[PDB]
């Protein structure tokens, strides 16, 4: 059976709730560490059943952790340690996120509290806009990753062919900021066509929606997670067959490479 299978059966309810079955505590990160500006690390206070698959999320240009903490007690009360990184300055650029977010996987993995919570092995990268870029930038530099999220990603570089990363980009229709003409849709159309893969464009959505509580981006973000960071087939569920994109879903557009196999 599958040892990393943590929480009881999902249900819609289940993934879609403001919390899920583990309660959660915080341990906070001082901008003392190396390589990045610090954070929050949300994690399950229950280890009864085994350690957490680790997830690291990086903010966007001028913002900090407070721009991505909601996600923080949301994510980590599904089963995940949850670290919600400051970058070292603000205006921090893409690649150097991608580094920051490294730093912060190590941390975590090596030298934080709870790091004897975290499962080394199976590990995730998120972040916002340029911290979007980031997380593409160090799903690329560590193959060994188990799930990449960008949300309403920016880079400059738009060929991602070499991410190793089962990778699912969330776009937001209406950005302005980093428009998925320019950004997601580029950078999503040049993965690998044998990588598992999904495109979430939020229907008339700004470039501020991961910023605020969002149901579907949080589902859809826990079950990716879960698929590929726990293995778990139980939220494949949630994911294929890809859901309906007519104007009043959730989504102007979904790309999909169901079925998922790990």
């Amino acid at each position: 059976s599958n040892p990393y299978e943590r929480g009881p059966a999902p249900t819609e309810s289940s993934v879609t709730a403001v919390r899920g079955y583990f309660d959660t505590d915080t341990d906070t990160v001082s901008s003392l560490v190396s390589g990045f500006g610090g954070g929050t690390i949300y994690y399950p206070t229950d280890t009864s059943e085994g350690t957490f698959g680790g997830v690291v999320i990086a903010p966007g240009y001028t913002a900090s952790q407070s721009s991505m903490a909601w996600m923080g007690h949301r994510i980590a009360s599904q089963g995940f340690v949850v670290f919600t990184i400051d970058t070292i300055t603000r205006y921090d650029q893409p690649d150097s996120r991608g580094r920051q977010i490294e730093a912060a996987l190590d941390y975590l993995v090596e030298d934080s509290d709870v790091a004897d919570r975290v499962d080394g092995n199976r590990l995730a990268v998120m972040g916002h806009s340029m911290g979007g870029g980031g997380t593409l930038a160090a799903a690329e530099n560590r193959p060994e990753l188990r799930a990449a999220i960008p949300l309403t990603p920016w880079h400059l570089q738009k060929n991602w062919s070499d991410v190793e990363v089962p990778t699912m980009i969330i776009g937001a229709e209406n950005d302005t900021v980093a428009s998925v003409r320019t950004h997601s849709i580029p950078f999503y159309e040049s993965l690998d066509e044998d990588l598992e893969r999904a495109y979430l464009e939020l229907d008339g959505a700004s470039h501020f929606a991961p910023n605020i509580s969002n149901t579907v981006i949080a589902k859809y973000s826990i079950s990716w997670l879960k698929r590929f960071v726990d293995e778990d087939e139980r939220y494949e569920q949630f994911l294929c067959p890809p859901p309906d994109t007519g104007l009043f879903s959730d989504f102007s557009d979904y790309r999909d490479s169901c079925p998922h196999t790990t």
